[PDB]
């Protein structure tokens, strides 16, 4: 089997996006931030405190013949960014794209974080780490990919994200028209549950290319690039009037600058991404200082490959006894 799914921006500074998930009997389609940094399926629902709904689609269980309760359990996360949801879960069908598990964990909150209220875009979502992340106790769940995966023509799925545009994701294929070149495949570490690989290094602009090992996540659910200050530092350098802003919370630049591109090493190989994807616009609206989509790992304590990264390349996540990560250009 496979699955195809386009995935959207959120907003015109490509702050997430969301695919549409088919969840239940008579299907209840919600949109879902698909995220490769974490593991669970969690949705707004009916049972989410009242005053913590803001616009979202929610996922009536009640309404689904499909629908069990999972006795017992229940699940907690908590996000880079601060953000938070809880609740309980159910098991029911689920479809994303054309492709169908049955039995999937849908985690029902009963609570969520402002973030999360405060974006009426976003009704849950569907993590796409490994299943050893996800927070269902006492009895841990699968990932929607995990439980694809035997079914899958091939144990793998894509990322296509777009700047400014609608992209992508596949399910258990690789579209070889979606992308330019060859694909260049690298190791990943699951030991932190993460689809963990080491870049070669970098280049700023149009300058000479640094041989220098980075470990990190691709991470389809954290919006900017995450990677060491010395690496940061290099970049804004080049920005006439670009500082780190404490009182903003990272480096901004002026909105009159023409931003240089940055290219990241997959092995032998290079991904270039433009200037125009690592502005994220104005801090406030009618200021004319701008928030940049590079930013300092320092106290994260992992670099992050987040859609700033991403969007420059196809991206295969390999789901095969060993995994593996691959990036094409496009």
């Amino acid at each position: 089997s496979t699955g195809s799914a386009t995935t959207t921006p959120i907003d015109s500074l490509d702050d997430a996006y969301i695919t549409p998930v088919q969840i239940g009997t008579p299907a209840q389609t919600l949109n879902l931030d698909f995220d490769t940094g974490s593991s669970d399926l969690w949705v707004f629902s009916s049972e989410t405190t009242a005053s913590e709904v803001d616009g979202q689609t929610i996922y009536t269980p009640s309404k689904s013949t499909t629908a069990k309760l999972l006795s017992g359990a229940t699940w907690s996360i908590s996000y880079g960014d601060g953000s938070s949801s809880s609740g309980d879960v159910y098991t029911d069908t689920v479809s994303v794209g054309g492709l169908t598990v049955t039995g999937q964990a849908v985690e029902s909150a009963k609570k969520v974080s402002s973030s999360f209220t405060e974006d009426s875009t976003i009704d849950g979502l569907l993590g796409l780490a490994f299943s050893t992340l996800n927070t269902v106790s006492p009895t841990q769940q699968k990932t929607f990919f995990d439980n694809a995966k035997a079914s899958l023509d091939s144990p793998v799925f894509t990322a296509d994200l777009g700047y400014h545009a609608p992209g992508t994701y596949n399910f258990g294929f690789i579209d070889t028209t979606a992308y330019t070149g060859s694909i260049t495949y690298t190791a990943v570490s699951t030991k932190q549950g993460f689809w963990e690989w080491t870049s070669t290094g970098y280049a700023v602009g149009s300058g000479t290319f640094k041989s220098t090992s980075i470990d990190g996540i691709a991470d389809t659910g954290t919006t900017l690039l995450y990677l060491p200050a010395t690496v940061v530092s290099a970049y804004w350098a080049q920005v006439s009037g670009a500082k780190s802003s404490s009182s903003v919370g990272g480096y901004v630049f002026p909105c009159s600058a023409t931003l240089p591109s940055f290219t990241f090493g997959v092995g032998s190989a290079r991904i270039v991404i433009p200037g125009d994807y690592i502005d994220f616009g104005p801090i406030s609206t009618g200021s004319s200082s701008c928030f940049g989509g590079i930013q300092s790992s320092a106290g994260i304590g992992i670099n992050i490959f987040g859609d700033v990264a991403l969007k420059a390349a196809f991206v295969v996540f390999n789901g095969a006894t060993t995994p593996t990560l691959g990036f094409a250009s496009k």
